[PDB]
C-alpha cells in the first residue's frame, strides 16, 4: 500500500484542520513520518493537552530531532501553572535552554533547595550577555535574599565588556553602589583600550582600577600587543594586580606576540606558564622557537610536553624535525619519523616524505556486520530519513541523519556512512565516518563526483587535477548545493561578487548567482578562480590555498620578512587554526585524490620546499 493518508493530513494540518490527521492515526501508525504529524496537531493545542497525552508522546517519540522544542514549551507551560512536580520530573539541563535552568533554579528556591538554588542563580548570572525572562525572575528572587552583592554585579559586568554587550555592562555600571565610577570606566576602556596609555589616568591602586586596567590590556593584545607589554611594564607595579589577571594578562599578550613572530613572547611565555599548563601557549611557544630557528629549544621543548601533546601526530612530527634541524647528521630522527610512518594524516606524510619512502595509501572499507547494518537501516530515524529523502524533503531527511549520529556507537556509525554513501550522500557519509574514526575507508572519504568536468577545468587553467578535487573536498565535501551562513555556495564556495567578477575576466557565462549551485557552473568558475590565486602566489599551492581561505593579504602578511623559509615551519606558524588546518586538509587530500586520479602527487612539489618574501 502506497499510504497517501498522509500528504492529506499534512495538508490539513498545515493550517488549522486536524480533522483528517485524526482520521489516519490508526491507518498511518506503521509510516514513519506520522510522528511529524502527530507532533504538529500536539504543538498547536498544547496548552489544553492533558499531562498523559504529552507524556505520552515524549514517552513514545523521544527520538524526534525537534522533541526538545516540545518539551521547552510544554515545561514553560507547566512552571506557569505551578506543575512543579510534572516540571522536574521532566527537566533536562542537557537541553541547553537557558530557559529551563532559569525555570529549575526557581523550583529549587522555592523546594527547599536555596544553597542549589543560589549556586543556579550564580551560575547563570555570571553570564556577560543578556538573560531570558525567566533567569530575570530568578535573580529577582535571589536578590531578594540578600544575595546579589554589589562584587557580583562587578564580576558580570567584567564578562559583559569582555563580550562586548555595552548595553547590558552599562545597565550593570549602574546598578553599583559605591563603584559607579569604575564601573563606567571598564566600559569606556572596553570599548577603546588605547586610553590606557594615559597611565596617569589609571593609577588608582585599588582591585577596581586593575581590573579595569587587565580587561583593557587583554583587549589591547589583539590588535596592539607591543603597546599591551609596554603598558603591563608599567602598570605591573603601580596596581594591585591578583596573580590569577596577571597570568591572564601575560599569556594573551604572549600569545598575540607570537603570532607576530616577536621574540619578547618567549620570556614573558617561559616566565608566566613555567610547568606547560596552557597548551595553547607551549604550543605557540614551540611554533614561535621553529619560526626562530631555534632548534634546540625546540627540540628541547618538544620533550617536556603535556601527555596529550606529546600524543599527537603533530609534536611527534616537530620532535623528530626539530632533531634533525638541530643535528643534521645525527642519525635519531629516523627511529622517530618511522613511529609517524603509519600515521594516515599531513604530519604521517611529512614524516614519509622526510624518510623519502613511500606514503601509506590503504583504501580499505570497513566490514559490517549485517546485524549491526540491520539494526541501523531498521532504526525509526533512518526510516524516517529513507522517507524524507524519497519525497525531496532534504532538510529533513539531514536533521533526521545528523540526530540520529548523536547516539550511535562506532560501529553503527560506519554502517550509517555506508547507507549515506549508496544515497550519493557524501557529506553525510563524510560526517558519520569520521566521527567514527574510520579513516581507512578513502572511497567514502573522498568521492568522485563531477569527475570529469573537474580534470578538464583543471586542465584549462594548468591546475593539478588533485588540487581542486582537494580543494571541494575541504570546501563542500561534493554537496552542490552547500550554502555557507555569509553566502558562500557550492562545490568551491565561491562568493557572489567573487564569482561575477571572475566571470567577467574569463568570459566565462554565468545567468546569475543561483546558477551557482549548477556542479560544471561551480566547477568552470571555482577552477578560473583556483587559478587566478594559483598565479598570484607562483603556482605555489601551499600559499594558494591559504590565501582561498584566509585571502591573499593575510598571505602576504604572512610572508613578510621570510627569507628560505621550509614549507612545514610555514604551515605550522600559520596564526590562524582555522587556517593552518585548511592548508594541511587540501594537501594531504591533493595526495589522496592524486592516487585516485593515477596522477601522484607528494605532500609538496619540489617548487614548493622554500619560499621567500
Amino acid at each position: 500500500e502506497q499510504r497517501r493518508l498522509y500528504d492529506q493530513a499534512k495538508a490539513a494540518l498545515a493550517k488549522g484542520n486536524s480533522a483528517p490527521y485524526m482520521a489516519s492515526r490508526s491507518a498511518l501508525r506503521d509510516y514513519p513520518l506520522e510522528p511529524y504529524l502527530a507532533y504538529d496537531e500536539l504543538t498547536h493545542r498544547l496548552k489544553s493537552a492533558s499531562n498523559e497525552e504529552v507524556e505520552r508522546f515524549l514517552t513514545e517519540h523521544g527520538d524526534l530531532p525537534q522533541i526538545g522544542w516540545l518539551k521547552l514549551r510544554w515545561l514553560r507551560l507547566l512552571a506557569d501553572r505551578g506543575d512543579w512536580k510534572t516540571f522536574v520530573n521532566y527537566y533536562d539541563p542537557k537541553l541547553n535552554f537557558t530557559e529551563l535552568d532559569c525555570l529549575y533554579g526557581q523550583y529549587q528556591l522555592g523546594h527547599g533547595q536555596k544553597a542549589e538554588g543560589y549556586a543556579t542563580s550564580e551560575r547563570l548570572w555570571l553570564v556577560g550577555k543578556s538573560q531570558p525572562a525567566a533567569c530575570d525572575t530568578l535573580f529577582g528572587l535571589w536578590q531578594g535574599e540578600g544575595q546579589l552583592t554589589e562584587e557580583k554585579v562587578w564580576k558580570r559586568l567584567k564578562l559583559a565588556a569582555e563580550a562586548r554587550n555595552y548595553s547590558l555592562a552599562s545597565h550593570l555600571a549602574q546598578r553599583l553602589p559605591t563603584l559607579g565610577n569604575q564601573g563606567a570606566l571598564m566600559v569606556s576602556v572596553a570599548q577603546n583600550p588605547a586610553q590606557l596609555s594615559q597611565t596617569g589616568r589609571f593609577s588608582q591602586r585599588d582591585h577596581a582600577t586593575a581590573d579595569v586596567v587587565g580587561l583593557g590590556l587583554r583587549r589591547l593584545a589583539r590588535q596592539d600587543p607591543e603597546k599591551a607589554l609596554s603598558l603591563l611594564d608599567y602598570y605591573s607595579s603601580a596596581l594591585p594586580f591578583s596573580s590569577d589577571e596577571k597570568v591572564a594578562i601575560a599569556r594573551e599578550i604572549g600569545l598575540s606576540l607570537a603570532k607576530r613572530f616577536d621574540p619578547r613572547a618567549l620570556p614573558l611565555m617561559t616566565q608566566y606558564d613555567p610547568g606547560l599548563r596552557d597548551n595553547t601557549v607551549t604550543e605557540w611557544r614551540t611554533r614561535l622557537l621553529l619560526r626562530l630557528g631555534r632548534w634546540d629549544e625546540a627540540y628541547a621543548l618538544t620533550r617536556k610536553l603535556p601527555q596529550d601533546l606529546a600524543a599527537t601526530s603533530r609534536w611527534r612530527y616537530w620532535q623528530a624535525r626539530s632533531l634533525q634541524l638541530a643535528q643534521p647528521n645525527s642519525k635519531e630522527p629516523i627511529a622517530l619519523y618511522q613511529k609517524l610512518a603509519g600515521e594516515r594524516d599531513f604530519y604521517g606524510f611529512l614524516a614519509a616524505d622526510r624518510l623519502s619512502v613511500p606514503y601509506k595509501l590503504g583504501n580499505r572499507p570497513a566490514h559490517i556486520d549485517p546485524r549491526v547494518l540491520q539494526r541501523v537501516r531498521n532504526a525509526a530515524s533512518t526510516r524516517r530519513a529513507m522517507e524524507f529523502f524519497n519525497r525531496g524533503e532534504v532538510i529533513n531527511a539531514r536533521r533526521e541523519w545528523y540526530h540520529a549520529a548523536r547516539l550511535f556507537d562506532r560501529d553503527e556509525l560506519i554502517a550509517q556512512a555506508r547507507l549515506a554513501y549508496d544515497m550519493q550522500w557524501y557529506f553525510p557519509a563524510i560526517r558519520s565516518i569520521s566521527q567514527a574514526q574510520y579513516w581507512d575507508d578513502l572511497d567514502i572519504r573522498f568521492p568522485m563526483a563531477h569527475r570529469a568536468t573537474l580534470v578538464r577545468e583543471a586542465k584549462n587553467r594548468g591546475l593539478h587535477s588533485s588540487w581542486i578535487f582537494a580543494i571541494t573536498r575541504q570546501e563542500s565535501a561534493f554537496m552542490s548545493d552547500a550554502r555557507s551562513g555569509v553566502g558562500a555556495t557550492g562545490l568551491m564556495q565561491l562568493m557572489p561578487g567573487t564569482a561575477k567578477e571572475t566571470s567577467r575576466k574569463f568570459g566565462i557565462p554565468l545567468a546569475s548567482t543561483q546558477q551557482l549551485i549548477v556542479p560544471d557552473v561551480n566547477i568552470r568558475l571555482g577552477a578560473a578562480y583556483l587559478s587566478q590565486v594559483h598565479s598570484q602566489f607562483n603556482g605555489n599551492r601551499v600559499l594558494a590555498s591559504a590565501a582561498y581561505n584566509a585571502g591573499p593579504g593575510r598571505v602576504r602578511q604572512w610572508l613578510k620578512d621570510t627569507r628560505h623559509l621550509a614549507f612545514d615551519v610555514w604551515i605550522e606558524t600559520i596564526p590562524f587554526d582555522e587556517t593552518r588546518q585548511y592548508v594541511q586538509n587540501v594537501l594531504s587530500y591533493a595526495v589522496i585524490y592524486g592516487q585516485k586520479l593515477n596522477a601522484p602527487q607528494p605532500i609538496v612539489d619540489w617548487h614548493e620546499r622554500y619560499f621567500d618574501d
